[PDB]
């Protein structure tokens, strides 16, 4: 592992999206500095996803763990729901569909 690069992120981002869709993630977009192409080896990965109906935290953990596994690096997932109204709106402005 290590050496995580945006160019490489797209590699997992593609598979992550496929699995994300399977786990229950429609709003698969990148929000934050990461989406802007900013994130050091000591930074976190902010991802804003929206879980449809039937999806439980179980899937979240599975996705979060799957993300960390595929990315082999810490991955922070956020749910539009738990999110905020003023934050969500702002998050969207950042959220980028890969």
């Amino acid at each position: 592992g290590s050496h995580m690069d945006l160019e490489t992120l797209r590699a997992r981002r593609e598979a992550v999206l496929s699995l994300c869709a399977r786990h229950g993630a429609v709003r698969v977009r990148v929000f934050g500095s990461v989406a802007r192409g900013e994130a050091r080896e000591d930074s976190d990965l902010d991802l804003l996803v929206a879980f449809e109906e039937g999806r439980t935290l179980l899937d979240h953990a599975r996705l979060k763990l799957a993300l960390e596994g595929l990315l082999g690096v810490r991955v922070d997932i956020v749910s539009e729901r738990g999110l905020a109204p003023r934050l969500r709106e702002q998050v969207l402005r950042e959220a980028i569909p890969l």
